[PDB]
């Protein structure tokens, strides 16, 4: 987790829970939160990402975005009263298949969670395929990475993208590879059912003219003095 300079930081968050892998606590949660903020950070709406990743809008300064990965339940329970009460926008990239159900062991948010969550005007939902958040341990690689699979991706995001404008009525502008990566085919897939922005997991500062693609810092105990530290800086 390498950062220096102006420009847009996107965090990824899983879960906001007290005794579970990937996951940050409320109070730990809400102190981050706090000390970008604190620190003269200015929080920015998906929208602006966009913008300012395309160039389109202008600068300038130290930017950062929310972004919380899956649609643990969580979310909704513990993260969305943190970042209502500082008015934080967020982008909520969810399993669109998954939503509603108890997934690898955790409870989902409900469509009616995350809509009163859109509602508020602060959480825009993005795709995170709509179920093929599944890692293939013999070839060390997601399943929609596997050879012969571009048809099955393809297929599956037009899904994900039909079910979330099925229950929120909007086109679906924002992609987040699971597992954090995609190819060169997949990219092009995304980018011809109509996707802005494609979020990563390669960990830099976003400068303007880096649309579709967006690296996002994983936000562990170990990343966040990095991210800490380029704040303060
Ligand atoms: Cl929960
Ligand atoms: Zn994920």
């Amino acid at each position: 987790t390498h950062l220096q300079g102006d420009g847009l930081v996107v965090l990824c968050y899983h879960r906001v829970l007290p005794s579970s892998r990937y996951a940050i606590s409320r109070r730990e949660f809400a102190q981050q939160l706090d000390y970008l903020r604190q620190v003269g950070v200015r929080f920015v709406t998906p929208q602006e990402a966009e913008d300012y990743l395309a160039g389109r809008i202008h600068l300038p300064g130290k930017l950062v975005l929310v972004t919380f990965d899956d649609g643990d339940l969580s979310v909704y329970r513990h993260a969305f009263p943190v970042l209502k009460k500082r008015k934080i926008p967020f982008l909520f990239f969810v399993i669109a298949g998954q939503v509603g159900r108890k997934w690898e062991g955790f409870s989902m948010c409900s469509w009616e969670q995350i809509k009163e969550m859109v509602a508020s005007g602060l959480c825009v939902v993005g795709l995170h395929t709509y179920d093929l958040h599944y890692w293939d341990s013999q070839a060390k690689k997601p399943v929609f990475l596997l050879p012969g699979r571009e048809r099955l991706f393809a297929e599956d995001t037009a899904r994900g993208t039909a079910c979330l404008k099925e229950h929120l009525g909007l086109k679906t502008r924002y992609f987040a590879y699971p597992y954090g990566f995609g190819t060169p085919t997949t990219d092009e897939i995304l980018r011809t059912q109509g996707f802005s922005l494609v979020f990563t997991l390669r960990a830099k500062v976003n400068r303007p003219g880096d649309a579709p693609f967006v690296g996002r810092v994983l936000v562990t105990p170990d990343s966040w003095p990095q991210v800490a530290a380029w704040a303060q800086a």
